[PDB]
């Protein structure tokens, strides 16, 4: 019950949505502090193979699209 | 009188919180480490400046509360 | 009243289980490039104590399961 709770629920994963945000922004410069280190050692996919092409997607269109429709159905 | 989608969602929300407070963690712990590598190099700061300052805040209380407040609706 | 919102709050869950899946690889490939950075100065260790031996778990399996627990206690 309570379909007033989805406000309440949403806001939570609004939170979450902050939260994974600044962590996706974050290990991004991260990474680009470590690809100016590598430069000089062959450069980052010659000390990590393919998986330096590996990047976090964004995924908040999607997130705030559920985020939205949990309000929308109640 | 059998709702309990909030209970469940309750305990998910705390799973991805035990999760994300851990990439916290670590990506910082990186940090860390890089800000020691980028000594001899005018330090992080003078190689990603605009951005250096970020971290990510830790949104705990916030999420604890909000999630406390659920499950305060029954 | 309606039974489209467990399945909309899974839905968010899954997409943040990706997203995050997703900042857990990337950190800990950063992680990857900083050890290997740090092996002529001593290890990882060396330079972040104990806190080194620190990884974010996976909680893939337990995030899903909890998942599946909603949309079964439906
Ligand atoms: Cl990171």
């Amino acid at each position: 019950g309570l379909r007033q709770l989805a406000n309440e629920t949403t806001q939570a994963l609004q939170l979450f949505l902050r939260a994974t945000t600044e962590l996706r922004t974050f290990s991004i410069l991260n990474r680009k502090a470590i690809d100016f280190l590598l430069q000089r050692w062959g450069g980052t996919c010659h000390i990590l193979g393919p998986d330096c092409a590996i990047e976090p997607h964004d995924w908040t269109k999607n997130i705030t699209d559920k985020i939205d429709q949990i309000i929308h159905d109640f």
